[PDB]
């Protein structure tokens, strides 16, 4: 069997700043500005008191189930507009082993089960930082005062 | 406990010209060259009776693991040169569940174990067919000598 543990140590991953864990798979030879690469691909875990914190980032994610617990993956548009997705392999209900968050909006994500979670994210646009922007709870309850359960779910506070 | 019918029904998966079953999942709605676009995603299904044989690509194509048989991805260099790498979730042996197969060389894939094998592939330049080319067993037996082998798996005469 495979624990966490074991995911981390054979990928050698990173802690995240937005949460869990992580470690760049490949990255493009290609360029798009000489600025960012064509794409950016990595494995994305998150373990049982784990959680991808809301964020938003300015180009596409694509985001590929790997192994474990599924995830629900929460959104909220520019217009305030909460949505959500599942990734996995439960097809009976919306679960799907791929999904797609669009650029622009701030989403989190959380394991739907105790356990750990693995995936796969790629961003088309290289991922540098100066495309990532995460978010104080405090700035989440300000704009999106309709969403206090789930931005506290996916969000410290200061 | 799933299996290859419930994949190819609830996500809708098509025979491909090249082997497996497929379905294309997401396109980026960003073009890269008027002619292509930034990026597509298409899942990938493998049964005990399929594989997929040799064909080049103009461009990267990034694999991820959603579930099933380990696969093995033998890839021909150019320069007459066989490669192979294993996909899948096994850490202990060098699974792994990301891999990366360089455009402008010839490869195909097989599972591991009869089962079902379900796969992310995301190929960045918008993948056209004028990004494909499908190989006849022939012209592979005639380049490529000392991998008659392998060639005759992912590959038909004719």
């Amino acid at each position: 069997m495979q624990n966490a543990d074991d995911f981390i140590k054979f990928l050698e991953l990173e802690q995240h700043v937005e949460g869990g864990f992580y470690r760049s798979s490949y990255r493009s030879e290609t360029a798009f500005d000489p600025s960012r690469q064509l794409w950016s691909s990595i494995y994305f875990l998150l373990r049982t008191g784990e959680v991808s914190h809301f964020h938003r980032l300015t180009a596409d994610e694509m985001w590929y189930f790997h192994a474990g617990q599924s995830l629900t993956i929460y959104m909220i548009s520019p217009e305030g507009e909460l949505t959500t997705a599942q990734l996995g392999l439960d097809l009976a209900a919306g679960e799907r082993p791929q999904f797609l968050v669009p650029k622009g909006c701030i989403f989190g994500s959380a394991m739907n089960q105790d356990g750990f979670s693995l995936v796969g994210c790629m961003v088309s646009p290289g991922f540098t930082f100066d495309d990532f922007e995460l978010f104080s709870q405090e700035a989440l309850l300000a704009m999106y005062p309709q969403h206090k359960a789930v931005v506290q779910k996916l969000s410290r506070p200061e």
